[PDB]
């Protein structure tokens, strides 16, 4: 009856006058509110985040913001800062009266928006085409190792492009503005992720590619991955979010959703709460049946083990905070991570489940999955490139025949300058490519240096990439250069307007001559590229 | 810089649109608001939790209770519902005005109490005497495995009692209303963690038992632990805290703050995120180097392997909502906790790592660590009374030799009624306790049932614990069984007013019969009684 209730009846040991309300901050209209609202996520969530404690320096949460007051706010986005806060009056980017308008909007209580649980995923989830009716071999007779998934950004699709054909053979609606495309392990199942967490499955072996699953894994998402362990091939496929802080694992075959993660809670650095810690880099472990999860906010690499995944067993390894980019060295074993904000690259022991060292590297180190060659002098490397350095940094990989040389910056390189964004060699190629994606300059912004291994001293050589698209108007921004199945050529994408012309240009990375260029109506905004074969077996 | 401001600085996935602002409740002074929001904390926060969403049905959210109205509400508060939900008009308890306003408080968003990360801890952490200067022999002459450990609740306090004198040794000021004890496996330290989560460590080595440790790992607390597993001993001591929703891992020596790991996360039932999962019991492994944590709101068991405490390894385990109290079989095996408010009891396997099954039991099952018996038809069982009803449920825990009875509920036997909370065995016993301290007839809660074990059949027998103290005016209510070593004897609280007068009852087990009643100005509100010896080596 009731006495259960006196047993819960007790009073709380929370002490009443420390728990607050939330308020202070100047009134605000609902239509005002709304207009500032609509800039942070245009212009600020990147960084700041949903909840505003994504970046360095003290947060903009009401206690802080309202303690600057209202012209300390508006001053510091006026003038910005020369710790990588921009200046958003100065820059003519935004007006005195919506500056005004943001200084009041971070002092309210940040708005949230909505989670999104089993009960969204799975209304969210589509078997478009079951497995019974799928089918036992490759229908098609496309050189399927060789073939490049090229994201159509602002087109809300992907297109497939045949190695050697350079022609275009499909292209497939997806989730607006893909990030990245991966490949499961037996290589006959596509996998690409939208920036709007929807994840799409596409079977190679059809007549023509089609998709044959579908699944929203939370509203913003960066990263998708197939395990890789030896037995444990297209059984699960994780991804992870940035909202709401989650990842989540799914089946491999049906993309039917299986656990769903919370990445909420201490950081490493400062081991205090975080309530927004976005999942950013994954990648499968051959050593163990894991997934090693990188987790930015709060500085942990996970390794999530699908042994038994109705009872997840994870451990959380320590590194840097602001972990983003990463890929395997040479061996496969030592995943190289780049906590860019914090300007250090952590290396994950997938063999040993444990952190091998944090190396100190130039200004916001950006690899993606980065570039490893043998060096004459130091044996076998990984090297990265940088946003805020024209720097490349090489780190020796090899502590069994190299203890001399590990997880040590041994030498470095130059490129054109800042604004780097993807280095990129293969075991078959002499030859390491370094765009300026970002680089403030036009040039050398549609450039990309590549350097000789063969004589790493030299300087490097570079190549008009957008030239040679002969494009004409726009940025003709160059972004991402990969290699084809046989490696003996390198693709670029020309990341040109959405209402410009694109295309894709391929480099005869034997001679470092123009070989081809890839134009069509439907390439619009071309981003990532990714070849099947190089991309399944992390060759880079 | 501009490079990196470019790079992060593209439009947030997320649509403005779906992120909404959190204020559409009715008006209140800030005199209201703080008067409504002390009656919460004082009358409501112990079920509803302090985001109000610790209770069945439908949380006290904003979107739900501006849904319901103001009149619903005061009517639901009024009235109540039978299902768990308390009258505060018709009891008279709270006046209609009181109530009107806790309407309009719940309709809006709920106040936050702080944090209570590492920085925290570390200033609230004190070492009062060093392990330099820690004796290396007993100094006292006490016989220290049957000293029980008493909680004087609202003295702030506990007293040190000896079996067999039957007289106070010493009395130690502690966190407000320790919860429980417990002992350290070496049996030197005893472990106190207060109801507002101070944590308290006593050297029972000193000339006299003193504090040589403290430390607050949150703002309300219930449950502390020390590391069981071979080699591991006293080197790891855990906690865990309702608030925050986090445990944490300090130093078994020092009691130096170590890890913090939050428990926020998604629930079993429905996979959905939950912002209050308020920890519960934490019993130590045997079969490996690891913590069995009880995450209430989210009915998760996490296994926390200490095996590497800077690389924390978790493996979580699903059961059922609203895990509480729990314990060892007689094995040390299986750790049976009931999830109360699910009207069930999970078997988690301390070996496999898994969920052994789900047993259907009475109405809020509330064991402590329950009861351990060898049934002579049934084979060992485990027992747990319940608050709902006078139901008794026994559960076989014996797979290799009774596979046929494992994990059923084999057979019940019935009490004076609903409200108990502790039933209580020996192995060298041949009774069996149950008291009925929240029965809401007087007499019932002033007394306790015994049964035979050698007879179960036969119907309990009734001692009035209350009336052999001899004490006077007062509720007088009964609580907690608890054995000396030797097992001769069975020790009682009478649990009276800060301003009546209380008393220990000790029964002679072999008799039955009053062996003597402790009596002391210093005995104020008597609850939780820890026999050393009986804790340390979980005897029940
Ligand atoms: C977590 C993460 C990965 C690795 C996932 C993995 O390996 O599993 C990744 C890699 C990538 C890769 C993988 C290339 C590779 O070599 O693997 C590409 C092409 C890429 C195109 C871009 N990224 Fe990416 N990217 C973010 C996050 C990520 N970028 C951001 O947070 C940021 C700064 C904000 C955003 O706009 O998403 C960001 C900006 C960009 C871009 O502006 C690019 C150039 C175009 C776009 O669509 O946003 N990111
Ligand atoms: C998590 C938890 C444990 C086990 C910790 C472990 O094993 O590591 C426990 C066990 C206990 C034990 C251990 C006895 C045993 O045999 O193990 C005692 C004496 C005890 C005295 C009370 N408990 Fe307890 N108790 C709660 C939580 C807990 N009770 C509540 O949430 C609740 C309902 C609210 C509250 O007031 O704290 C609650 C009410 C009570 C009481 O009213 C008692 C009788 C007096 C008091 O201090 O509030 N609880
Ligand atoms: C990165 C791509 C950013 C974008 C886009 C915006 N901000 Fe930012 N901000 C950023 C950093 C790395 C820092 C800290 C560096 C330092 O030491 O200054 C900041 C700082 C602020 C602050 C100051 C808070 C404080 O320290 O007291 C405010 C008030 C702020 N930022 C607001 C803001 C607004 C309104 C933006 C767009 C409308 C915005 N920022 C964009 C990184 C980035
Ligand atoms: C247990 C010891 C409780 C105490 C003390 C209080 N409440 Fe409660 N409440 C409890 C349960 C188990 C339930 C659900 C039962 C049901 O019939 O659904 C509730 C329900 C409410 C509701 C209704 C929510 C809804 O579905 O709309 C309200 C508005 C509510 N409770 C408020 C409330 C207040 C104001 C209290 C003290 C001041 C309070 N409750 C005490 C459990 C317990
Ligand atoms: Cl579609
Ligand atoms: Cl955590
Ligand atoms: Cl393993
Ligand atoms: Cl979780
Ligand atoms: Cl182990």
């Amino acid at each position: 009856m009731k006495a259960a209730e006196q047993y819960q009846g007790a009073a709380s040991a929370v002490d009443p006058a420390h728990v607050v309300r939330t308020n202070g901050a100047p009134d605000m209209s609902e239509s005002e509110f709304n207009e500032a609202k609509q800039i942070y996520f245009q212009r600020c969530a990147g960084c700041h985040g949903v909840l505003r404690k994504g970046a360095t320096g003290k947060p903009l949460t009401p206690d802080i913001t309202q303690q600057r007051g209202q012209q300390y706010l508006e001053a510091l986005i006026t003038y910005g800062t020369p710790l990588g806060m921009p200046n958003w009056g100065s820059s003519g980017e935004l007006s005195k009266e919506q500056i005004t308008l943001m200084a009041k909007y971070i002092q309210h209580t940040p708005p949230q928006p909505p989670e999104w649980g089993m009960p969204e995923m799975r209304e969210s989830w589509k078997v478009l085409v079951k497995p019974e009716d799928r089918p036992k071999k490759q229908l098609n007779d496309l050189d399927l190792p060789n073939l490049f998934s090229v994201t159509l950004r602002d087109a809300g699709q992907i297109a497939l492009v045949d190695g050697d054909s350079k022609k275009i053979v499909k292209v497939i609606d997806t989730g607006y503005a893909v990030h990245i495309s991966r490949m499961s392990a037996s290589g006959r199942y596509l996998l690409v992720i939208g920036r709007d967490a929807r994840i799409d499955m596409i079977d190679l072996w059809a007549k023509e590619p089609t998709k044959v699953a579908e699944i929203k894994i939370g509203i913003e998402a960066r990263s998708v991955e197939s395990s890789k362990f030896k037995g444990y091939e297209d059984r699960y496929t994780i991804a992870g979010a940035y909202w709401p802080p989650q990842f989540a694992i799914m089946d491999g075959e049906t993309l039917e959703p299986k656990q769903i993660v919370s990445t909420r809670g201490m950081t490493v650095d400062t081991q205090t709460y975080h309530p927004e810690p976005r999942v950013a880099a994954i990648i499968a472990s051959h050593e163990h049946p894991e997934f090693i999860v990188n987790v930015k906010e709060t500085g942990k690499v996970l390794l999530v083990n699908y042994k038994d995944i109705d009872n997840l067993t994870v451990t959380s390894i320590g590194a840097a905070p602001f972990l983003h980019d990463g890929g395997w060295d040479s061996s496969h074993r030592y995943f190289m991570t780049a906590a860019n904000n914090s300007n250090k690259v952590a290396v994950i022991d997938s063999k040993d489940r444990r952190l091998s060292a944090l190396v100190d590297v130039g200004k916001t180190p950006h690899p993606g999955r980065g570039a490893n060659f043998v060096h004459p002098k130091y044996g076998p490397v990984w090297s990265t490139s940088h946003l805020g350095d024209g720097s490349i940094s090489l780190i020796g990989t090899d502590p069994k025949n190299h203890p001399q040389y590990a997880w040590k910056k041994v030498a470095e390189l130059q490129g054109q300058g800042g604004g780097s964004l993807f280095i990129k060699t293969h075991p078959k190629s002499s030859h390491l490519y370094v765009d300026t994606t970002f680089n403030p300059d036009a040039r050398i912004s549609q450039s990309v240096a590549v350097f000789d291994l063969k004589n790493l001293d030299a300087k490097y050589q570079v190549l008009p990439i957008a030239e040679w698209a002969d494009l004409g108007e726009g940025a003709k921004r160059v972004v991402q250069p990969e290699y084809n199945k046989r490696g003996d050529e390198v693709w670029f994408s020309v990341w040109n307007g959405k209402n410009d012309s694109s295309a894709l240009v391929v480099v005869d990375d034997k001679t470092l001559k123009l070989k081809a260029v890839v134009k069509d109506p439907r390439l619009i905004t071309p981003t990532g590229k990714f070849n099947v074969y190089n991309t399944q077996h992390d060759v880079y």
